[PDB]
This record gives C-alpha cells, structure tokens and sequence, in this order.
C-alpha cells in the first residue's frame, strides 16, 4: 500500500510573478501587500492570466484557470491565503531558498 502515490511537477508560475512584482510599476495588476511578511496582493487577476497567456503564446487566459495552480502551490505550503483574506496571498516559502541555494 506504501508507495509513491503522488507524482505531480511544479509550476514557473511563481518566477514570473516575482519578475513582475520587480517592474510591477507599470503594471499595478500585482504588487506587495506587505514586504517583509511576504504578503502581495492581486490588484487585477485578469492582467495577471493574461500576461502569463500572453508570454506563453496563448489564447484565452483567465485567473479562473490559474487558481488551479495556485491550488498546487497551497498544498505544497509554498502560497498561502491567510484567514479572513481572499485576495491576499502570502509566501510560506520563500525565493531565498533559490537565490542562496543555487
């Protein structure tokens, strides 16, 4: 019964995202909610989708589709929704793992 179950691969949703929060100024769909806490906030999920369709060339791209990834980043604890906040979404794991683990 004890054995590999799920297999499932991650997403390079969170580096675009990261890469738009950097130049987010002229943007304003995401921006940091709060820094140091690791909070940002989504401003405008259809922006968002649509840059993420736009720079992988395809069509038709809604938040209504990207929250099922989102879904994958909750289970593995790395996005987190904190209670009373929908909108509100903070990092429980961090980039700095990355940076300094590369």
């Amino acid at each position: 019964g004890s054995h590999m179950g799920r297999i499932a691969d991650s997403r390079l949703l969170w580096d675009y995202v990261y890469q738009l929060l950097s130049d987010s100024r002229y943007e304003n769909f995401i921006r940091w909610e709060d820094k140091e806490s690791k909070i940002f906030r989504i401003v405008d999920p259809n922006g968002l989708a649509r840059l993420w369709g736009n720079h992988k060339n395809r069509t038709n791209m809604t938040y209504e589709k990207m929250s099922r990834a989102l879904r994958h980043y909750y289970k593995l604890n790395i996005i987190r929704k904190e209670p009373g906040q929908r909108l509100l979404f903070r990092f429980m794991k961090t980039p700095d793992e990355i940076m300094s683990g590369r």
